[PDB]
């Protein structure tokens, strides 16, 4: 049952949409359908999938795993160290995940995205959007060739976390561990990942919060996405919108 809902009150005037889906039943809750079906760059929400890829290929092994920091200077102080998978994920550290993915052959990534039905599965622009001048701080998942809709994000999440892929449960559980977020509410478990990008073509943000909600035996897989024209609208902002929706509409 697809129910069209209105979560405009939690968006505080920001343009976007949301999709929550419970697979135990078939409750699909959709705010702004056109947007929910529209493919965009996943941005850093792809770090959910790239983490599983690195674990599956044995590039990394646990939430402590390191990628061999070489001392390069970065403006974010937390990038300037041999950080663990948990920290790189939570800091959304780009050099860590770029080095990780560049240890995997492209055909393995193609096959994994295909299996996950990950949007357009287009990794043709492997090095990413080089015209932004950022060089090696780029990749196919950052405002580049790969694109996925909020609906497909939710479907991918459900496939992964319901056990419907060949990824090892041990690796799934590492992801659950590092995806958990503190929502000041112990009656629900919230997991997710932000993403932030700007579509220079359309002059709109791609701001994401994608994840899952556990609330008394029921699990909801969700994706919240803004396409606002205001450049101040980021992943973290959209995560706050997501948390407001969860507290207002997915409590009990
Ligand atoms: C993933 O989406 C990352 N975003 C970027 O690569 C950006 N790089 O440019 C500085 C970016 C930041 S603002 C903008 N228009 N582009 C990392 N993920 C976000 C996130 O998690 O939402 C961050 C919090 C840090 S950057």
């Amino acid at each position: 049952s697809v129910n069209i809902v209105d979560y405009s009150d939690c968006f505080e005037g920001i343009s976007g949409g949301a999709i929550f889906c419970n697979t135990k039943n078939k409750e699909y809750n959709i705010y702004n359908k056109e947007l929910i079906e529209t493919r965009r760059s996943p941005c850093s929400t792809f770090k959910i999938v790239s983490t599983l890829i690195g674990l599956e290929k044995g590039v990394i092994n646990s939430k402590e795993s390191v990628m061999g920091y070489d001392g390069t200077d970065y403006p974010n102080k937390n990038w300037n160290k041999n950080l663990s998978l948990e920290e790189a994920f939570k800091e959304s550290c780009v050099w860590y995940y770029k080095k990780l993915i560049n240890k995997v052959d492209a055909k393995s990534v193609q096959n994994i995205l295909d299996d996950l039905k990950y949007g357009n599965c287009d990794i043709s622009e492997w090095e990413g959007d080089l015209k932004n001048g950022k060089g090696h701080l780029n990749g196919f998942w950052l405002e580049s060739s790969l694109q996925i809709s909020p609906k497909e994000q939710v479907q991918t999440m459900a496939k992964i976390f319901e056990g419907d892929t060949n990824f090892k449960k041990e690796h799934i559980n590492i992801l659950r561990d590092i995806m958990a977020i503190d929502v000041n509410d112990a009656n629900i478990n919230v997991y997710g990942k932000t993403g932030t990008g700007f579509d220079e073509k359309n002059k709109r943000v791609d701001a994401w919060f994608v994840g899952m909600l556990e609330r008394e035996g029921d699990t909801y897989y969700f994706a919240i996405k803004s396409d606002d024209s205001n450049k101040e609208i980021t992943g973290p902002k959209v995560k706050e919108i997501a948390i407001n929706i969860i507290k207002k509409y997915y409590s009990v």
